[PDB]
């Protein structure tokens, strides 16, 4: 009974408290709001390629993932984000003209933050076995490689065991943009990372990382969130073109799944921000991309200028 469980929202409550994150998060949403209404939409017509470093923390070598495994994930992302995935053909025709190309690929930096030529994969032996939504795997003191600077690279943590504060075993999380630097990255368990090696289905397509990436582009789950105290229909992903559902669908669904009306269009289970299996989450919406655009210009302005 392995269910998809994303702790990124569990991070989000705990993010609020220092209020340093609160200042940035308000500024971050006004851009993503003003972009939403249409106000300013000067669009870049060049895709941006983004440097990425993977931190493997292995308690055992079997946990330590092969490099070939790491690449299979890297490739599948660059297929997913430019409308290149073979899976895009599974979207119902109702939304064929709504599928989007984020206009984004990424790479494993030739250079580490100090300048020397680097692979892009740090491997750290750790004595710990479990890891939490406490983000303790990110920091060095807790058996997890120090995060590389947030403006130069996008940090990655891959470990064997990921758990929630509730205890329910998670596949990964993500820290929202404008967040404090040393956590400004995403973590995915080793069995959801890539298309081979220790990667296992229904996370062998590696879309599990794709999903928690979207939180790094400031994408809410389609349903709003369960962090949010509300009647389930009044929590929304602030994306107009995705049908506002309230219940995540896991596994693979039968078209259509009707949540908070939106019938007969049904839920957008094909969206990577739903909890479906990897082979059924295939695409990103035009609205979502527009939200990504707003995350890139103001919060992440560093990466565009490279
Ligand atoms: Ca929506
Ligand atoms: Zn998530």
């Amino acid at each position: 009974p392995t269910q998809r469980r994303c702790g990124a929202m569990e991070v989000h409550h705990r993010l609020l408290r220092s209020a340093s994150y609160v200042r940035e998060r308000d500024q971050i949403e006004n851009l993503a709001l003003k972009y939403k209404q249409g106000f300013r939409a000067i669009s870049r017509m060049e895709i941006v390629k983004i440097p990425v470093v993977v931190h493997v923390v292995w308690n055992e070598e079997e946990e330590n993932i092969s490099d070939a495994q790491i690449q299979s994930q890297i490739d599948i992302l660059n297929k997913d984000f430019r409308k290149l995935n073979s899976d895009v053909s599974q979207v119902p025709s109702v939304w064929s003209n709504l599928i989007a190309d984020l206009g984004i690929e990424f790479f494993l930096a030739t250079k580490d933050p100090n300048g020397n030529q680097t692979t892009g994969i740090t491997r750290t032996q750790t004595s710990v076995t479990f890891f939490t939504t406490s983000d303790e795997v990110k920091f060095a003191s807790s058996g997890g490689e120090d995060a590389w600077p947030a403006d130069r690279y996008l940090n990655i943590w891959v470990c064997h065991v990921l758990k929630s504060e509730i205890g329910q075993d998670i596949l990964g999380y993500a820290q929202f943009p404008g967040g404090p630097a040393e956590t400004d990255g995403v973590v995915i368990v080793d069995a959801a990372f890539g298309t081979t090696g220790t990667a296992l289905p229904p996370f062998d397509k590696g879309r599990t990382a794709t999903h928690a990436i979207g939180h790094w582009l400031n994408l809410y789950h389609i349903w709003g969130d369960e962090l949010r105290f509300e009647d389930p229909c009044s929590r929304s992903d602030e994306v107009d073109d995705t049908p506002n559902q309230a219940d995540p669908n896991f596994g693979c669904p039968s078209y259509p799944h009707v949540s908070c009306s939106n019938g007969p269009n049904g839920d957008m289970f094909m969206n990577y921000m739903d909890y479906v299996d990897d082979k059924c989450m295939v695409m990103f919406t035009q609205g979502q991309a527009t939200r990504v655009n707003a995350c890139l210009d103001g919060p992440r302005s560093s990466f565009l200028a490279r």
